This record gives C-alpha cells, structure tokens and sequence, in this order.
C-alpha cells in the first residue's frame, strides 16, 4: 500500500494523512504537504493552498496526462502495460471497491485508476516523462525545479534550445527519489 515517509507506518486525490504521526504527505511522491501559510520553500509561489512540491514523475502531474500520452512514454521504452481485463466495475478498493466504468483498453480499470496502473509502471521502470515534452513544458519545468527562466541564446535554433532545456532539466533534476522503483 502507501508507507507514511516519516513514521513507516504501512496502509485520485494525493493528499494523505497519517493518523499516527500526523504527517501530511502526498501519496505519489511522499513529499510533504504544507496547509496554507505553512510551506516554507523560498522559491516556490505558492503559500496560500494546500499543496506539496512534487518531481515531475509524480502521479500528482501524471495523472493529467491522457492514457494515451502515458502509454506513449511506456511505448517509446518498450515497457509492456495491460489493456484487456483480468481473466474471471472497477475492482479498486476505495475509502469512501471502485466500481466506476471500465472502458475498452483500460485493463479492467477506470480512467482514473487505469492511468495510476500507467504511471505505477512509468515510475517503476524509472521514465522520464520530460523526454516527451514539448518545448513549453521544459520551460514550466525549467521556471519549477531551476528557478529560472529560460530563453534562446543567439545562434541557438529551436531543436538546439528544447535539447538544452532538456539536457540541463535531466542532468540537474533527478526524478523522484522517494517514488518506488524496480
Ligand atoms: C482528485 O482530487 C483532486 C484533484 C485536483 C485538485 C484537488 C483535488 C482534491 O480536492 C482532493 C485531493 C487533494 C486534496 C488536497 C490537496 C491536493 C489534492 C490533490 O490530489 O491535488
Ligand atoms: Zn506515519
Ligand atoms: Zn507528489
Ligand atoms: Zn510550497
Ligand atoms: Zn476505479
């Protein structure tokens, strides 16, 4: 299940708590959640929600991803996924079983939780979602985990500038050190 990062007790929304110690943390990343007025992160702009500071693998991103997109990351690796049903309406235990819709191709899953079986995939095989990003998005990557902002130098063409934002994003920035790997 989930492990509390401080305590290590063992058990669509990220924000969880453990009742034990009282941590508040996210469920796809284990960073710590801060209420409002609480976080205590220079560079990070937002200070009157309730949020954590997630690495760009996090489910708290992936999740906005379409199943096509995720499935696109795990294609370009050749890393196998599901997409037909177990052999014998969403059987995921929820706290409130799932038991929303289970379209064609999401595994017996609903959307939600098809795409949290993607992403679990994704990040045991450790995917670099960045690979598949668009020049706008390494610049909201670059502004969020560089703290700086990135512009075309001189004599850099397009493909030269995503390369660079990519290259210093991959080599500065590690993935998620505290997501589950292989
Ligand atoms: C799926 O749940 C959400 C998705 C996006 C934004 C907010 C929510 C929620 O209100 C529930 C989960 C949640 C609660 C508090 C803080 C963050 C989140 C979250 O998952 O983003
Ligand atoms: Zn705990
Ligand atoms: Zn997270
Ligand atoms: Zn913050
Ligand atoms: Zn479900």
């Amino acid at each position: 299940g989930i492990d509390c990062p401080k305590c290590k007790f063992s058990y669509g929304c990220m924000h969880f708590h453990c009742t034990q110690c009282r941590h508040q943390f996210c469920s796809g990343c284990y960073n710590a959640f801060y209420a409002k007025n609480k976080c205590p992160e220079p560079n990070c702009r937002v200070k009157k929600s309730l949020h954590g500071h997630h690495p760009r693998d996090c489910l708290f991103y992936l999740r906005d991803w379409t199943a096509l997109r995720l499935q696109k990351l795990l294609q370009d690796n050749n890393v196998m996924f599901n997409t037909e049903p177990p052999a014998g309406g969403c059987r995921v235990i929820e706290q409130k079983a799932c038991g929303k819709e289970t379209p064609a191709g999401y595994a017996g899953l609903c959307q939600a939780h098809y795409k949290e079986y993607l992403v679990s995939l994704i990040n045991a095989h450790s995917l670099d979602p960045a690979t598949l990003y668009e020049v706008e998005e390494l610049e909201t990557a670059t502004e969020r985990y560089l703290h700086v902002r990135p512009q075309p130098l001189a004599g850099e063409d397009p493909p030269a500038y995503q390369a660079r934002l990519l290259q210093k994003l991959t080599e500065e920035v590690p993935l998620g050190q505290s997501i589950p790997r292989r």
